[PDB]
C-alpha cells in the first residue's frame, strides 16, 4: 500500500460532507500517478437515495479539488439497523 497527499485531502473534505457518517475511509490505489482511489462511506443521510445518487454526493465532495472520478471506486450505504 501507499499514500498521496490527495488521499489526505480527499479524506478531509469527505469528513465535512459526511459528519452523519458511520463509515469513512479512502485509499490511493495509483502509486505512480494518484489517478485511482478507493472510497468507503456509510451515513444516515443516504436513506432517500439510490446507489447512483449516493455516489453523486461523494463524487461532488472532492470534484472541486480533484476531478478524476473515472479512477475513483466508491462504496456507500445508510445505517438503518
Amino acid at each position: 500500500a501507499t499514500q498521496t497527499e490527495g488521499e489526505l485531502r480527499v479524506t478531509q473534505i469527505l469528513k465535512e460532507k459526511f459528519p452523519r457518517a458511520t463509515a469513512i475511509k479512502v485509499t490511493d490505489i495509483s502509486g505512480g500517478c494518484g489517478a485511482m482511489y478507493e472510497i468507503k462511506i456509510e451515513s444516515e443521510e443516504f436513506k432517500e437515495k439510490r446507489t447512483v445518487q449516493q455516489h453523486q454526493m461523494v463524487n461532488q465532495a472532492l470534484k472541486e479539488e480533484i476531478k478524476e472520478m473515472h479512477g475513483l471506486r466508491i462504496f456507500t450505504s445508510v445505517p438503518k439497523r
